[PDB]
């Protein structure tokens, strides 16, 4: 049969009452041809595009259709902390609740999806996550590709497993707490291996890694390159030139790529050097997309020029804030070793050469940052506002990929996991990787956020967020 066309989400823009509605809710898709119970935003799974404009405020009514809270997280958005849509940003089943957005950062690809306490990977897992697409002045002028679906399409790359019956087989258990939630089988935009006809000339993508635990890493299946043109928090000063780009979880990056007459290509993934994640048929490289050249011009540019990207400060006399992220050695182990039983050696292809003791020994806060699994009552300390500061993030002591983000900012790398950022990695970002190693940014916050809707600093390897690794911050 043929491919599937990728779905294309809505680019959604306010009412005249400056309104934006989203319904969250539950209902069936189809993969492989079983039925399973989805949750989506405006729809069965997975969400629309917001789009919003650079110094124009909107409002956006969020309705709980589901039979349990949930909250609505604008990842990557520099908003103040009471519409920020943390743990504390609770929406009761049956109820609305709205928030008034004042965009105020330049043009991005960012997303949404929902943080409900300890509950997280489970809501991203059953289907919710949306697009965020900030415009501002500056962009349009570049006559980037911008036909949304035809030459500028969205694409959220995501695994899932499924059960024997059809439905998502989520667990938050010891093995996943470990080394994450993932499946066999990946969904581009919700579907399986679809294809995109593309004009001839620049197709821009913008690709988000919806994955609840899993890195990806694209390239083309013929070699042809990626012209990375933005990273999470915006254009990139001139476009980076890849063979292949690594996007850690939660991260986004926009890159155009040449369609050329009678010559289909692939959108791939390849193999990873992260635990579990080379499990066949991830031990090969992966299509995410085919796509179909169509024999009409594209007419979008690819600049010389982005943008411009401001020198990083002075360093010294900064606030240096130190973040120790843990595991619990022995849950570590033991999350380990059942990976190992499960899946063999396969389940460390690619890396480097039972009874109740009650709640202390719980999985459920056996991960943590400066020694605390996220308290919701506590926030760790008070940032400045409208100050730079160097935050330190260490994952020395345990080998896991923590892919770590934190709201309220698009900030500067210094140091990625011990070495200078990649070029493509080294203007806004939201999301630093630590693997075994020490990281470094260059923060500004430029919002308030107080301690009954504090900012969150975690993991975004979801099961390690909701088994306690994160913390709450005040700013203001
Ligand atoms: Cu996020
Ligand atoms: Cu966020
Ligand atoms: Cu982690
Ligand atoms: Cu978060």
């Amino acid at each position: 049969a043929e491919r599937p066309t990728l779905p294309i989400p809505d680019l959604l823009t306010t009412d005249a009452r400056n309104r934006i509605q989203l319904t969250i809710g539950a209902g069936q898709s189809t993969f492989g041809g079983k039925t399973a119970t989805t949750w989506g935003y405006n729809g069965n799974l997975l969400g629309p595009a917001v789009k919003l404009q650079r110094g124009k405020a909107v409002t956006v009514d969020i309705y709980n259709q589901l039979t349990e809270e949930t909250t609505l997280h604008w990842h990557g958005l520099e908003v103040p902390g009471e519409v920020d849509g943390g743990p504390q940003g609770i929406i009761p089943p049956g109820g609305k609740r709205s928030v008034t957005l004042n965009v105020d950062q330049p043009a991005a690809t960012c997303w949404f999806h929902p943080h409900q306490h300890g509950k997280t990977g489970r809501q991203v897992a059953m289907g919710l996550a949306g697009l965020v697409v900030i415009e501002d002045d500056e962009i349009l002028k570049l006559m980037l590709p911008k036909q949304w679906g035809i030459d500028d399409v969205p694409v959220i790359v995501q695994d899932k497993k499924f059960s024997a019956d059809g439905q998502i087989d989520y667990q938050l258990d010891v093995m996943t707490a470990a080394v994450g939630w993932f499946g066999d089988t990946l969904l581009t935009n919700g579907a399986i291996y679809p294809q995109h006809a593309a004009p001839r000339g620049w197709l821009r993508l913008r690709l988000l890694n919806g994955c609840n635990a899993r890195s990806l890493n694209f390239a083309t299946s013929d070699n042809r390159p990626l012209y990375v043109i933005a990273s999470d928090g915006g254009l990139l000063p001139e476009p980076v030139k890849v063979s292949e780009l690594p996007v850690l979880m939660g991260e986004r990056f926009e890159v155009l790529v040449e369609v050329n007459d009678n010559k289909p290509f692939d959108l791939v993934t390849l193999p990873v050097s992260q635990m579990g994640m080379a499990i066949a048929p991830f031990d090969k490289p992966h299509p995410v997309m085919r796509i179909q050249p169509i024999a009409i011009s594209a007419s979008g540019a690819l600049p010389d020029t982005l943008s411009s990207l401001p020198a990083l400060p002075s360093l010294e006399g900064l606030t240096v804030r130190k973040l120790q992220l843990s595991m619990d050695p022995m849950l570590d182990m033991m999350g380990m070793q059942m990976l190992m039983e499960k899946y063999g050696d396969q389940a460390m292809a690619g890396m480097d050469h039972h009874m109740n003791h009650g709640g202390k020994f719980d999985f459920h806060h056996a991960n943590k940052i400066n020694g605390q699994a996220f308290d919701m009552n506590k926030p760790m300390f008070a940032a400045a506002k409208g100050q730079y500061e160097r935050w330190v993030i260490s994952g020395v002591g345990d080998m896991m990929l923590h892919p770590f983000h934190i709201h309220g900012t698009q900030f500067r790398i210094l140091s990625e996991n011990g070495k200078p950022p990649a070029a493509h990695r080294a203007g806004w970002k939201d999301t630093v990787k630590v693997e075994g190693n020490v990281s470094e940014v260059l923060v500004k916050f430029n919002h308030d956020a107080p301690k009954e809707h504090a900012y969150m600093a975690h993991c975004h390897l979801l099961e390690h967020e909701d088994t306690g690794m994160m913390l709450g911050f005040t700013v203001g």
